[PDB]
């Protein structure tokens, strides 16, 4: 509550996207979010068999607070298409 673990998580998830630095190839979306993708495939450790609340275990990372910091870093208009495309496969997974 004092060290703001949520602020640190937001900063880390924003750095994982600065590491992505997505661009565009022939005008079509190019998913460069490889770092965030691997982070999200690593956060899940097959908890369905281990009895953890795996169904709905990724409500930790938010969307609004990440989008505000993305606009502060000026990365919205660049990475927002892939942000929502990934938010679909991370809200379905």
């Amino acid at each position: 509550s004092e060290v703001d673990v949520e602020e640190l998580k937001l900063e880390i998830l924003c750095k994982a996207i600065k590491r992505d630095e997505w661009s565009a190839t022939d005008g079509k979306d190019d998913p460069i979010e490889a770092t965030k993708d691997s982070i999200f495939v690593k956060v899940l450790q097959n908890l369905l068999n281990k009895g953890i609340e795996l169904k709905g275990y990724l409500p930790k990372a938010e969307t609004l607070l990440q989008s505000e910091e993305l606009n502060s870093l000026k990365t919205n208009s660049y990475f927002e298409f892939s942000l929502k495309a990934n938010y679909e496969c991370y809200m379905k997974m």
